[PDB]
Order: structure tokens, then sequence, then C-alpha cells
């Protein structure tokens, strides 16, 4: 029954726009879900809560002396269509690991019973420039078991995308983290949506959707909400629906085959992005050739 | 006479274009320079040395067995205008910390004699997105005494470079690390150059160059050098140019004052980026506001 799911992703590629507005349209569908937010920006509930940066369980363990002496539901809060709702937090910047909060506060949520609620579904929303602390750790241990990379027709997105492919291969033996699909993010780049069907074909997943760049969801979000709240029969609601509706019926749950780096320039070279290069003219100036 | 200096920022900014181009500029106004990449990526050598991604150090000592057995000349490589050139790498995805190769390849570095040379500029090249590892140590360790990141007029890029202050910030009763400017490469944003002049002067710092975005660097690239040697008469160029005279002669290093995240909102709805916000009409629908 309860599936534990995982957004990876670059940094500013959609992975809070989409988990949250997925998540929202469960939420209508009556799943009960949380979202545990696994990046050190604490913005990954805002929509779902009404609010300004949730209080982090850093933050709050900071304030009461340690993890010790917190409650639950004074982490876990619940917004739009019940949906639970906690954030990691983190290191400072100059200070030890950045990913700490993560293992800090699945460790938490797990000693405090917070997914033996009736819950259908966790959603991690996690950093994915580094594959390495606490971000690699629903992948290390045996959290999340369905993972779906955000990405878009740009070199560092599908890069991270293949990066955190790479680390679904490193413990595959040691679980079962697969990769369910990758989720194009539109910033309406012409062959954009096929890029990532063919990144898709060659990591052997699927792009199992395709989200529009809509202004909907920022005047969704200046009223702080899901576009799934904000208007319900927007073109977009449909489109984050759509995406929830593929996501509950997946089964396609693959160990992915990561491409070089040679492959990924091909890839964006084939479909346009990229200007296609020749070795007689590398290293040769502008009026030489 | 050496200084040494580092290029902090998010991913995809444009790091290694802005580092390689100004390097290239420095070694063409008779600069010895070395650039050190710290990046996972490690394509930050690429345009210097007419080359695909360098053998970077870990890579080298993980077919050797041990850093021992690598020579300085099998790591440390010349290319454009004698600028010498050390990749760092990073460890498999999902495995240690993504940084730790910066710290094995700065030690090695510097055991095998190559800050004694006749330096007179070192760049190390680094990942932003997370301030934490192998990335700190730049900053903890007083490897780096000026840094300048490079951002553009987008929240995550502004987000980094604000969390690169911090790290600045908490280590400077330790050594000599201070921020010495903010380049903004443009993403052709309306009024991008303004919005970064007004977050450096809230840091107490300068936007030191503002790069434009010119096709030429894409045409450099797939010939697979900067822009300084494939059209030295080119425009952006004489850009790059302009931004290594203003580093040679940068004398403002400030430990910068770190704003909050609503304050760094404010600048992105003050410049037209990001769009005005008021507490009336969060939590209401479509339908009511
Ligand atoms: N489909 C979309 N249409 C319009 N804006 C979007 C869309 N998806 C995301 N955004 C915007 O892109 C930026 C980053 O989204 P975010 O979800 O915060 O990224 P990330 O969590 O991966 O850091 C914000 O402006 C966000 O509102
Ligand atoms: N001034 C510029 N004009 C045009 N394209 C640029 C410019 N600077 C960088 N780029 C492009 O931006 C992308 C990323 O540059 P890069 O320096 O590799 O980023 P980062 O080192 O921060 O990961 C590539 O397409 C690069 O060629
Ligand atoms: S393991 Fe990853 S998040 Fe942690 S310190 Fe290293 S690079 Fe940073
Ligand atoms: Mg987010
Ligand atoms: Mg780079």
């Amino acid at each position: 029954a309860m599936r534990q799911c995982a957004i990876y992703g670059k940094g500013g590629i959609g992975k809070s726009t989409t988990t949250q507005n997925l998540v929202a349209a469960l939420a209508e569908m009556g799943k009960k879900v949380m979202i545990v937010g696994c990046d050190p920006k604490a913005d990954s509930t805002r929509l779902i809560l009404h609010s300004k940066a949730q209080n982090t369980i850093m933050e709050m363990a900071a304030e009461a002396g340690t993890v010790e002496d917190l409650e639950l539901e004074d982490v876990l809060k619940a917004g739009y269509g019940g949906v639970k709702c906690v954030e990691s937090g983190g290191p400072e910047p100059g200070v030890g690991c950045a990913g700490r909060g993560v293992i800090t506060a699945i460790n938490f949520l797990e000693e405090e019973g917070a997914y033996e609620d009736d819950l259908d579904f966790v959603f991690y929303d996690v950093l994915g420039d580094v594959v390495c602390g606490g971000f690699a750790m629903p992948i290390r241990e045996n959290k999340a078991q369905e993972i779906y990379i955000v990405c878009s027709g740009e070199m560092m997105a599908m890069y991270a995308a293949n990066n955190i492919s790479k680390g679904i291969v490193k413990y595959a033996n040691s679980g079962s983290v697969r990769l369910g699909g990758l989720i194009c993010n539109s910033r309406n780049t012409d062959r954009e949506d096929e890029l990532i069907i063919a990144l898709a074909n060659k990591l052997g997943t699927q792009m199992i959707h395709f989200v529009p760049r809509d202004n909907v969801v920022q005047r969704a979000e200046i009223r702080r909400m899901t576009v799934i709240e904000y208007d319900p029969k927007a073109k977009q609601a449909d489109e984050y629906r759509a995406l929830a509706r593929k996501v509950v019926d997946n089964k396609l749950l693959v160990i992915p085959n990561p491409i070089t780096m040679d492959e990924l320039e091909e890839l964006l070279m084939e479909f346009g992005i990229m200007e296609v290069e020749d070795e007689s003219i590398v290293g040769k100036t502008a009026e030489e050739v």
C-alpha cells in the first residue's frame, strides 16, 4: 500500500513546484501524502501550508536543545488536502556536511511514527546537484523506492539526471530503489520534450510527463499556494493531475543505464541544442578555418 | 606576487567559461597562471588544453593505487599562454563526499611544489550549490584569498552567491579570505545588471563586470577553445580582457553582509523578475482575489 517516492534534480529546475502540485493533485484524489523537504532552501512545503519557509527540524532542535526535545506535531504540519509537511533544514553554509539535516530528519520521523500513519505516499524533495551526504541517503538506505528526476533540455539538468542514475545503479543490490521516470519541466526550448524522451530511452526509463512552463504558477505562488488550489480549472492544473495519475499507475521501475559525457553531448547535438563539432577544426582559430 | 583566487557559483551560471576566458586574457597579458578545477564536472580546463575532460587526480590515483605514485606532469598540463591546468575530479555519484577530490588535489599540489613556481595567479573553479566539504575547503583553510562569485538575475544564482558569502563570513577570523566581487553572467534579462549591482551593494562588494551572453562563446567552445584564442578581435574577448584588468587591479576585498531570504525576494520584486505580493491575497483562490 504505502509508496515512498523522491523527486531529485538540479537546483531551480522545478522540483518543489512539481512535488507540491503533484502531491496536491494526489490529495484531491483522496490520497494521504507527506512531503519531507530535503533541500537546504527550506521552501519545499510553502505552497501546501500557505506560509513563508516552514520551520525546520534543524532550527527547532537548536531552539529546544536537541532532537530529543522535539515532538512530532511541532515539526510535522498539515496543509492543503491534509498533506503533512516537514522540512529537514541543515548546516550553515560554512560548516560540516550540507546534507546532515536529511539524515537526522528521516531518523526522527521514523522514531516518532510519522510513516506509521495512514499514508498512501511519502515524497522526498531532494537536492541533486551533488549526490552524496544525506542527499544520497534516500537512495543509499532503502528509503525512497521510486525516484523521479525533474530535468530539462540543458546540459546541467541532464548531467544531474545522469549522476542521480549512477547513484541508483550503485545501490541497486542494496535494496529496491529504482528509477521511475523523468519529468521534463519546460523551459520553452525547441526539441526539449524529444530530448528528454531520448535521454530517458538511453537510461532505460520514460519521460513520464512534460510539464509546460505556465505563468499561472507565478500567480498561484504570490498567493502562496499550488496551481491545484489557486485555479483548479487551469490548463496547468490538469497537467499536474495527469502527472499524478501516471505516477500512481506507474510500474516501470528500472536500474538505469547511465551514459557517457560524449553520449550526453551527442544527445544535445542530435536535437539541435548544442552545435555540431568535428575534430579537424579543434584547436584552430577563427581566421585559420 | 602570487594571488590566489576562486570563482564560485551555482551549477551552469558559466564559471568555467568565465574562468578560462579570464585566465586566457591574463596569460595574454604576461601573467603566469594555474587553474585548479574543483568541480566534479571535470571540464574546467577543456578550453585551455583543446581537449575532452582532463584526467583528474582522482581518476589517476584510483587506477594507480595511491596518490604517491602520481607524477606532477601527469596531473598538471600546460595549454594556451602557458597556463597550467589540473583537475580534481570527484567520487562516483552515490559514494563518499563530492568534494573529496579538492582536498586530495590541493594537498598533492602543495607537496609537489606547484605553488612555488613564479605564478602570478591561481584560480580555483568551484561548485557553489553546496558549500560544505572539499568545496568549502578553499575558504575554510586559507587557500583562496579573493573570492569572485559568478551569478545572474535569477533566485538560485543569487541564493548561492549569498550562501558563499555566509561561508566567507564564517571563516573571517581564521584567515584572509574575503569576497572580491560579483560577476553578472547575462541571461539577457532586462534589469539584471542593476539587480546584481544592488545585491552587491547590499553585500558590501561590487559587480566587477557584467559579462554579456554572446554566441561566439559556443563557436569557440566547439573548436574546444576560449574566445580569447579563437577570435581575439571579437567583442566578447574585450569583455573578458576588461574583467581581467579589473581583477588585476581589484583592491576591494571585503567581509560580506549576507541578506535575508525576504530581502532577496524583495530585490527580485523591485527589479521586475519576481512579482509583487501582499498578505491579503495569500491563501485565496482564482475566483476570490
Ligand atoms: N512549469 C512551471 N511554470 C512556471 N514556473 C515554473 C514552473 N516550474 C517551476 N517554476 C518556477 O521555476 C523556479 C524554480 O522552481 P523550484 O520548484 O523552486 O525549483 P527547485 O525546487 O528545483 O529548486 C520558480 O520560479 C518556480 O516557481
Ligand atoms: N557569456 C556567455 N555567453 C554565452 N554562453 C555562455 C556564456 N558563459 C557561459 N556560457 C554557456 O553556459 C553553459 C555553462 O557554462 P559553464 O561555464 O560551463 O558553467 P558552470 O562552470 O558554472 O557549470 C555552457 O553553454 C557555456 O558555454
Ligand atoms: S558529502 Fe556532499 S553534502 Fe556532505 S560535505 Fe560532502 S559534498 Fe557536501
Ligand atoms: Mg525547492
Ligand atoms: Mg564548469
